[PDB]
């Protein structure tokens, strides 16, 4: 019986139309998150995503779902930071997902007590310098 978090709102740095952050917490494996289409800019990494809480809450894990069809924007190299008001963010953990097409569970070391957690995606799969996206990204409580 662990509770899953319920995710109220979000941002993204960069997104494509129609596929912007809420689309990573509507529980729909098949609906992406995606960054803009174009990522030809210089600065187009990183990529911020945050995720809100209603309150702060109790987590003990996340487990972020990328894409299983397509390997633009499965998430490599990133900072998952976590915020208790919303507004300032503590680091976390680096954390490589590899560009893996397979989800990626991050098991913390204590229960966090964040309103907010936040992803500074430093690279990620794909044409090009490659994307951002996710299909789903969660959090739990034990
Ligand atoms: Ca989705």
């Amino acid at each position: 019986g662990d509770i899953k978090i319920k995710i109220v709102s979000g941002t993204a740095s960069s997104f494509q139309s129609g596929s912007n952050i809420e689309k990573s917490f509507d529980g729909d494996y098949s609906t992406l998150y995606h960054s803009s289409w174009s990522n030809g800019a210089s600065n187009y990494f990183p990529i911020t995503l945050t995720y809100n809480f209603e309150t702060v809450t109790d987590v003990d894990y996340l487990i972020y779902h990328p894409r299983n069809n397509g390997n633009n924007g499965r998430f490599k190299e990133t900072e998952i930071q976590y915020s208790a008001d919303g507004h300032t963010f503590t680091k976390l953990i680096d954390k490589d997902f590899q560009g893996s097409a397979t989800a990626g569970k991050v098991t913390f070391d204590q229960t966090i007590q964040a309103k907010s957690f936040r992803f500074i995606v430093k690279s990620g799969s794909g044409d090009g310098q490659g994307f951002a996206s996710c299909a789903e990204m969660e959090f739990f409580a034990k």
